């Protein structure tokens, strides 16, 4: 019952899944930290580069043992091939291609199954980076071609090796001419430690026991597709929150404004989530490095198409990075159609309406007669009711293939399915 559940709680589920979580951490936050205070010492940025290349060979050897070849041989190609067309004007077209022909590789279980997933999300940062700078220097962000030393240092930036969120070369390359250490940097990097610890507790104890302790037919099957959600949710944040503090603590995430300097990488925004908006901002708040590289990589790349085709090709792209699997693709597919449609229907409402019900909030000025009304508020708290319905929906296959994720859905009677139809056919009407 609750009372026996509440007595074990603390000995039960906090205290040994915040140990193990730290104990599979420490290390890497040990070698990020070296990197810190290494990089500090004004030592030449080859050396910087080299130091980060052996520290992210071995992080790589601790978290996925021998297995790491694969992300090696991804790092060997990417730099085989930026080279080979270092003086062509469609760097980033090789490279997209280049970690297509490998992903797809991948996904086609030329590798072990267990081994691609187990390090899926390194060789998905390392193809961000490459395929990053291969469209920066096309774009001309980049000056010149990067020194082989420099590249591999990119990649094997031990703040963003494992779970690091993806960063420019740019950003890297600020991280390697350091910054001193601060007040304000070891805040930050504290912050994001204690956020991660607290998500990871909450996605592993509080999370899938809320329903039936924490908080006193179609609706139990909803209530466990939003318990599934959020605990994916929290695990979601863990990770985005270690990423920050791994990030952090290596040299990187900060923002020179006004000659002022910020740390402040932002990786997951949970509250614009679990209280959200549209999913619009769900989707971006999710992963803001990942949301990020896909606007900017992808779907401008994606603009001749159209503006649909170029949001499918990113759902898509976003598939690919995170590996082909039903569930995920099913997701992913329907959140391009759900963010579309939503995106589409608010505007056209904020147009007909002259209201702020835009996906996302209007700047102070704003040609909107109606900013803070009554009806504004109803609206905009309906559209992120149906958010949160959206994240149920979805988040209930991440609590398993095709008939996995058709059952999941029909227990869910395909709700989220209809409402973005429903929500699609009205956008036409009002038309
Ligand atoms: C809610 N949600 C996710 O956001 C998610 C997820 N799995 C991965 N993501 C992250 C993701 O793919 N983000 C994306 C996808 C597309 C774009 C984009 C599209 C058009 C124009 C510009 C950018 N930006 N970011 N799951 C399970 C989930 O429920
Ligand atoms: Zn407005």
């Amino acid at each position: 019952s609750r009372q026996e559940f509440f007595q074990q709680l603390l000995q039960g589920c906090l205290l040994p899944t915040a140990q193990q979580g730290l104990d599979q951490i420490w290390l890497l936050l040990a070698i990020c930290l070296a990197c810190r205070l290494l990089w500090r010492l004004g030592l030449p940025s080859y050396l910087k580069h080299a130091s980060t290349v052996a520290g992210g060979f071995f992080s790589l050897y601790h978290f996925f043992q021998l297995h790491m070849v694969w992300v090696v041989l991804l790092s060997l190609l990417c730099y085989l091939v930026l080279f080979l067309c270092r003086h062509s004007s469609h760097r980033g077209v090789f490279l997209s291609v280049t970690i297509l022909i490998y992903l797809l590789m991948g996904e086609m279980h030329m590798v072990d199954t267990v081994t691609w997933h187990k390090m899926r999300g390194a060789q998905m940062i390392v193809a961000m980076k490459a395929v990053s700078l291969g469209f920066d220097l096309d774009r001309g962000e980049v000056g010149t071609v990067p020194s082989p030393v420099e590249f591999m240092g990119y990649l094997y930036f031990v703040g963003t090796i494992v779970f690091g969120p993806w960063i420019s070369f740019h950003s890297y390359l600020q991280a390697v001419q350091g910054r001193p250490l601060s007040a304000r940097w070891l805040q930050k990097v504290a912050r994001s430690l204690a956020l991660a610890l607290l998500c990871l507790v909450l996605s592993t104890c509080v999370g899938p026991y809320l329903f039936p302790y924490f908080i006193p037919g179609t609706m139990v099957r909803w209530l466990r597709a939003y318990e599934s959600a959020v605990s994916f949710h929290f695990s979601n944040y863990f990770v985005g929150f270690l990423s920050e503090a791994t990030a952090t603590l290596a040299g990187a995430g900060f923002t020179e404004e006004k000659d002022h300097l910020e740390w402040d990488l932002t990786v997951s925004k949970p509250l614009n989530v679990e209280l959200p908006r549209s999913m619009v901002e769900v989707v971006t708040s999710w992963n803001l490095p990942m949301s990020y590289w896909l606007n900017n990589y992808v779907f401008k790349n994606a603009l001749r198409l159209g503006t649909f085709s170029a949001v499918l090709v990113t759902y898509a792209a976003s598939a690919l990075l995170h590996g082909f699997s039903f569930h995920l693709a099913a997701v992913l597919l329907s959140l391009a159609f759900i963010t579309y449609v939503e995106h589409v229907l608010r505007k056209r409402l904020a147009r007909i309406l002259s209201a702020c019900v835009l996906s996302k909030r209007c700047p102070p000025d704003c040609s909107h007669q109606h900013r803070l009304g009554l009806g504004v508020r109803a609206l905009n708290l309906l559209f992120g009711a149906l958010a949160i319905f959206h994240l149920a929906y979805l988040g209930s296959l991440f609590d398993y293939g095709m008939a996995y994720t058709v059952h999941k859905w029909s227990e869910l009677s395909w709700a989220s399915h209809w409402v973005t139809f429903g929500c699609w056919i009205f956008y036409r009407l009002i038309g």
